[PDB]
């Protein structure tokens, strides 16, 4: 009914911004509709056409609220099981988190329409990808960051997956924003010329998916076993369950010894402190060496500092053949990027008492080094990353080394819930394997335990929410991708070149 005048209304565009924003959630792992990434990003740039900077900022905020209000709505489950706050309060925090993350999308659309008001190819293909890179960086950097729901991860199986090993996932974000803008420009203004450019730019990286930046090593093939303990989150941290948790993991591991060269346990599989479990770990370490097996397990360690102080770390320790266990051994990985409000108090302003008050046990962890040596287990180099750290592509690459055999991640996705949460985390983990051309060994308490191939494919996987062991043969790969050699700087040079060119034209055109 008179769409020409109906679309001009600001309220109509705000309502459509929610719909197009929420459409981007369909691009990620539980749904895997990668065209929805383009459709969602076409609504972010078509609806902001011919708007005042404040009007465009509101449209960008509503688009972000639609994406984050439906994409990370699973945070309610994590908030529900943390602190035990009332239901209305938990709903408020999820809305507050979605509103906060939507500021960057609102900031992007406000600045984009402020400096490039005209609906031209410069705005959508040059200014938008460069400004999207900056605002997405800020979202993942400000206040410890939260770079969730980046559309580049939707192309893990799409035509643009070949661009990830060369320039990273953030380059797929750069190209998706460029292609979507040209399609939006070709649609709002009836003109096939930006349509052809978008299709050509989208089809150019397709042959890149057939390039193998790695070499398989069949001579070093091993049998890896990952024990999905499936320990309930409510009972995970209890004195009585400590014996049961150790018994469950040990009983599932004894048959694996000898048959499996590498055995992996999830994040914080041993819920007790590392110093409190020395007789158990020493006996376990000795038994593993007899049968020639190595165990890589997560554990909480409260290491006494020099100044008579305890620094609690979320650590991964290694036992068995190729890695003798000792409390002073450097063959360990301490988690560096702690989860905000779950492992530390942000900025520790006054630490005023509140309803949560760190209700969940072990909520005062410390930070490990940003760059740590790879774990060694039975002559195997593993680049470790605990849970959330696997989505930090640049941090994983910095810890990545040319002699790394596998990428290793252990997580406890019970906080993500029983919904799209664990899958979105799993999809971002698969990107690390694609970018670095290394097999990914992902072990979770009850989440998505899987082995990811060097090209991002799911080599093996087991169902969630069950007590099962994933035993499979995995082959290490060697060779450096262009992303592994360089990192994100070649994209930041491109962002600077596109940003500098676009800003110059903005200044030239008044
Ligand atoms: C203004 C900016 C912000 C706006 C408002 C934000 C509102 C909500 C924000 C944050 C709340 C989310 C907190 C979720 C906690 C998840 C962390 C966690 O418990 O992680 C576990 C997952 O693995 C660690 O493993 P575990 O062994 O199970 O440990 C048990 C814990 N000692």
């Amino acid at each position: 009914m008179a769409f020409a005048s109906l679309i001009e209304r600001q309220r109509i565009r705000l309502l459509l911004a929610l719909l197009f924003g929420a459409c981007g959630t369909l691009a990620f792992s539980p749904y895997d509709v990668w065209p929805a990434a383009i459709i969602s990003l076409m609504g972010l740039q078509a609806l902001t056409f011919n708007r005042r900077p404040l009007q465009s900022a509101a449209i960008g905020f509503c688009w972000g609220f639609g994406l984050f209000g439906s994409g990370i709505n699973w945070v309610y489950v994590s908030i529900a099981t943390f602190g035990g706050m009332p239901g209305p309060v938990n709903i408020f925090l999820v809305v507050l988190l979605a509103a906060y993350l939507s500021l960057y999308t609102g900031l992007f659309a406000g600045v984009l329409s402020r400096l490039w008001p005209k609906t031209t190819w410069l705005r959508v293909a040059i200014a938008a990808p460069a400004l999207w890179q900056v605002t997405e960086f800020l979202r993942g950097w400000v206040l410890t960051g939260f770079p969730w729901l980046q559309f580049g991860y939707s192309q893990i199986d799409g035509p643009l997956k070949g661009l990830a090993p060369i320039m990273g996932v953030e380059a797929i974000n750069f190209l998706l924003m460029m292609v979507s803008g040209l399609l939006a420009l070709a649609l709002v203004k009836r003109n096939w010329r930006p349509l052809v450019v978008a299709v050509v730019l989208f089809a150019l990286p397709f042959p890149l998916r057939y390039i193998q930046w790695f070499t398989p090593q069949p001579e070093k093939t091993i049998q890896v076993s990952m024990v999905q303990g499936d320990i309930p989150q409510s009972l995970k941290w209890d004195e009585g369950q400590l014996l049961n948790t150790l018994k469950i993991y040990y009983n599932a591991t004894a048959p694996l010894m000898g048959k499996s060269s590498l055995i992996i346990w999830p994040e914080s599989a041993i819920t007790d402190l590392e110093i409190n479990q020395q007789p158990f770990l020493k006996a376990l370490d000795g038994e593993l060496r007899d049968k020639g097996s190595s165990l890589v397990t997560g554990i909480v360690d409260a290491r006494l500092n020099k100044q008579n102080r305890y620094d609690t770390y979320n650590t991964i320790i290694t036992l068995g053949k190729g890695a003798p266990y000792s409390y002073e051994s450097a063959d360990r990985y301490n988690k560096n990027h702690l989860v905000p409000f779950g492992e530390f108090v942000p900025l520790e302003s006054i630490l005023r008492p509140l309803a949560p008050f760190f209700d969940l046990p072990m909520s005062s962890f410390s930070r490990g080094p940003y760059i740590q040596p790879p774990l060694s287990a039975n002559g195997i180099e593993l680049t470790a990353a605990i849970c959330y750290e696997i989505i930090l592509g640049e941090q994983v690459r910095d810890n990545f080394r040319p002699d790394t055999d596998y990428l290793l991640t252990i997580s406890n996705d019970a906080w993500f819930g029983k919904s799209i949460g664990p899958w979105q985390h799993f999809q971002m983990a698969r990107m690390r394997a694609l970018e670095l051309a290394r097999p990914l060994l992902r072990s979770t308490n009850n989440g998505i335990t899987a082995v990811i191939g060097p090209q991002g494919e799911i080599q093996a996987m087991i169902p969630q929410f069950t007590r099962e062991v994933l035993t499979t043969n995995v082959t290490p790969t060697t060779g450096l991708t262009p992303y592994a050699r360089t990192g994100n700087w070649p994209l930041w040079v491109l962002t600077a070149l596109f940003g500098f060119a676009a800003v110059l034209m903005s200044l030239r055109q008044r």
